[PDB]
């Protein structure tokens, strides 16, 4: 088997993609966040407290002929920008573009944190890390690309962010169409259950490449690429008038500003991103000071491939029985 499914942004600066997922039987259409970071598939539900739904589609269980309560069971995650939620749980039949999972622990939120309310687009997540990080308790769940494996032509799936515009998550199958040139695998640690690998290193700009290892995760579920403070400081000295600011948050920048692109290395290879993709824009509306794309990592304890950089490129998840990562310009 197989599935296809067209991914989103939710606004026009790309901080989140959703894609649509069936759940239930009559189906229950759910855009959910696909976050290969985490490893929960939690919805806003009819059992969230109503309070903290604000706009928000809902997964009601006892709609579903296929829902069953999984009795006991738990759940309560905490994500890296500080976010939160927890609830029960059900089993149900899940669909993602076609391909159909049943007994798929569904994770109905009874308690959701602000930034979850106040984001109406957003439905819940679909977690896509290893199933080693799931949180349901007292026995852990397994995720939909666990779940799926077996029944897919080949174990992965890919993931093929747009810039500004929609993209595609594949499951089971690489589309040789959507990428240009060949795909560069790399090995994966899921010591830390994450999709984490080592980048052989980076070039500012038009800059000479500087070769060093960086470790870190491929995580869709981040908004920004996270590295090491001296590489950060490198590219955003490139940048007349940035600076960081801790008010802020992180480094900005002056609006006026052409920014240069930032490189990564994937083995031999390189990935490109070019500057347009690290303008997040205006740290407040009508402001002349810009949001930048890329932030140090110092003090989250990982270096994170997020969105910014993997929207650069066409993505493979391989989740065979020794997982590696994969990457193709596009």
């Amino acid at each position: 088997s197989t599935g296809s499914a067209t991914t989103t942004p939710i606004d026009s600066l790309d901080d989140a993609y959703i894609t649509p997922v069936q759940i239930g039987t009559p189906a229950q259409t759910l855009n959910l966040d696909f976050d290969t970071g985490s490893s929960d598939l939690w919805v806003f539900s009819s059992e969230t407290t109503a309070s903290e739904v604000d706009g928000q589609t809902i997964y009601t269980p006892s709609k579903s002929t296929t829902a069953k309560l999984l009795s006991g069971a738990t759940w309560s995650i905490s994500y890296g920008d500080g976010s939160s939620s927890s609830g029960d749980v059900y089993t149900d039949t899940v669909s993602v573009g076609g391909l159909t999972v049943t007994g798929q622990a569904v994770e109905s939120a009874k308690k959701v944190s602000s930034s979850f309310t106040e984001d109406s687009t957003i439905d819940g997540l679909l977690g896509l890390a290893f199933s080693t990080l799931n949180t349901v308790s007292p026995t852990q769940q397994k995720t939909f690309f666990d779940n799926a494996k077996a029944s897919l032509d080949s174990p992965v799936f890919t993931a093929d962010l747009g810039y500004h515009a929609p993209g595609t998550y594949n499951f089971g199958f690489i589309d040789t169409t959507a990428y240009t040139g060949s795909i560069t695998y790399t090995a994966v640690s899921t010591k830390q259950g994450f999709w984490e690998w080592t980048s052989t290193g980076y070039a500012v700009g038009s800059g000479t490449f500087k070769s060093t290892s960086i470790d870190g995760i491929a995580d869709t579920g981040t908004t920004l690429l996270y590295l090491p403070a001296t590489v950060v400081s490198a590219y955003w000295a490139q940048v007349s008038g940035a600076k960081s600011s801790s008010s802020v948050g992180g480094y900005v920048f002056p609006c006026s500003a052409t920014l240069p692109s930032f490189t990564f290395g994937v083995g031999s290879a390189r990935i490109v991103i070019p500057g347009d993709y690290i303008d997040f824009g205006p740290i407040s509306t009508g402001s002349s000071s810009c949001f930048g794309g890329i932030q140090s990592s110092a003090g989250i304890g990982i270096n994170i491939f997020g969105d910014v950089a993997l929207k650069a490129a066409f993505v493979v998840f391989n989740g065979a029985t020794t997982p590696t990562l994969g990457f193709a310009s596009k």
